[PDB]
């Protein structure tokens, strides 16, 4: 229902595809920034001076829920299986960073299905969604990198 | 968001649980009704946007939860089969009544965080329940033991 992803990070969703699908690289989990990190920096940056704490407590679950199940590509779901195994009700959002994160903003606007029963509503979430994604382009060099993947190994392959 | 099922369904969700938990059988997959279908019967049962919204966000929330939130532990395997057996397949289109109730087991504590005045959700929940009001008044064709089978010795494997 009208989320738009910056086309400064459109290059970066190819090359996240690219690494997992293409290259079978894995991102490096548990992660080095959390998408509860990332959430509580952009909350404590719009707190500089129904509000910022429910969108990031409102992404925080729709991650939580859809991670398993919309943000994975095929070759991610052993290292998902593993997750649940290793750090069992330990939040996805624990887990995982930026890259699934983003991955999220390409899918969480079917959600958004019943939202527009409340046109006003609607639209202070969306600037807040905008807003946020903003945030992830311009901090783009700290928070999508190659860096946070590796190669995955023959074992992992075998399965 | 307190989603009330009508009394009636209350014996069918633990009977759904006993088949699965206890006496170890799984829903028949892919479902010869669907979620897709169901949500279809019910759209031109009202017509004859609120609505649409509805069927909609039915569908997304269960797209979305049934992996993670609608399924106990023993239908993992089925669950991951479905996952290969049906790949870009919705689950919608895989699977049926059962599951779909399960939703509204689950969807409350979703809904708990989208952004609704006391009006926009009292309106959801008046069509929410109205849907379920839908599934308890199909019940008998809808929510049936006789769509379950015992699981193999392999799928306990």
């Amino acid at each position: 229902v009208k989320v738009k992803i910056p086309e400064e990070l459109k290059p970066w969703l190819v090359d996240d595809w690219d690494l997992i699908t293409r290259q079978k690289q894995l991102f490096y989990l548990p992660a080095k920034k959390n998408v509860d990190s990332i959430l509580e920096d952009y909350a404590n940056y719009k707190k500089s001076r129904y509000a910022v704490n429910e969108v990031v407590a409102g992404i925080k679950e729709y991650f939580n829920v859809m991670l398993g199940t919309q943000l994975l590509y095929k070759f991610e779901r052993p290292q998902y299986a593993e997750i649940l195994a290793d750090h069992p009700d330990a939040p996805m959002s624990q887990v995982y960073g930026a890259p699934h994160l983003l991955r999220l903003f390409v899918r969480i606007g079917a959600m958004l299905a019943y939202t527009p029963l409340d046109e006003k509503s609607l639209a202070l979430l969306l600037n807040y969604l905008h807003d946020f994604l903003k945030y992830l382009a311009k901090n783009s060099a700290t928070l999508f990198s190659a860096s946070d993947y590796e190669v995955a190994p023959p074992e992992y392959h075998r399965k």
